[PDB]
């Protein structure tokens, strides 16, 4: 009970803290993995790991970024072995990004932290809370953008 | 069977998806090049204080020797000061800059504006039961109020 009605204000202030805590548990993640890496970097190798291989339009798609600024970042990630770049099947011209198997070690290493890290923070919650929260946080994702 | 944990943890991974971008983002927008752990480092020295680097990785959760090197960037781009201990010592202190500040300052009422956008779109009637859930998440994870 009850509450409320909660004004946007503070729904707003209590998800911006909690959206420190989740950059904070991301930030432990990455850095245990990859102290270097950025965060387009990382959005690259996420994207890859949940589509698979795509063309680098597509990629620049996904991204939010110009097709330009990819290739040169993609460039950088397939010197650091994360991406490897193939034919497409078979086109003139493409051309696909896909995963290393390092490439797929690092988005698996940084969500076993993420997730272990989660984890411990939820064992203090009780149930209800726990439970309040995933409401809380997919309400907010149908809610915008959407 | 139970427990599981675990799977409220693996619904949280999911449920997080856009925090965590909106977050991404409003770092991306104000410094291109700054990551996330780098960008944690400053919203620790701006509730923490000056701390040294021993608390600082702690608090990171981060391994020392990346700590020690990823603050030695953020003195470089004028984020961060190192200051003397204050007592004996031999260790130096680390704290943010003014351009730090307005840094955290920016990237944090940026990702606000963003926020409240995204909650006018939630209905009135389902405006109940939100605060006390994400309350218990910031206290459980130790996070000071933003504020």
């Amino acid at each position: 009970p009850a509450t409320a009605e909660e004004s946007v204000d503070v729904i707003t202030d209590a998800l911006l803290t909690a959206s420190r805590l989740l950059v904070a548990i991301s930030a432990h993640s990455i850095a245990q993995v990859d102290e270097n890496i950025t965060i387009p970097q990382f959005r690259t190798l996420v994207i890859l790991s949940n589509h698979g291989p795509i063309n680098l339009a597509t990629l620049a798609t996904l991204l939010g970024v110009q097709p330009s600024a990819t290739g040169r970042m993609v460039d950088r990630l397939v010197g650091a072995e994360l991406i490897d770049r193939l034919p497409h099947p078979t086109s003139r011209r493409e051309l696909l990004a896909a995963l290393t198997k390092r490439g797929r070690d690092v988005v698996r290493q940084v969500t076993e932290h993420r997730r272990t890290e989660i984890a411990r923070i939820v064992e203090q919650m009780a149930p209800a809370e726990r439970h309040g929260l995933v409401r809380a946080l997919t309400a907010f994702t149908e809610a915008g953008g959407e």
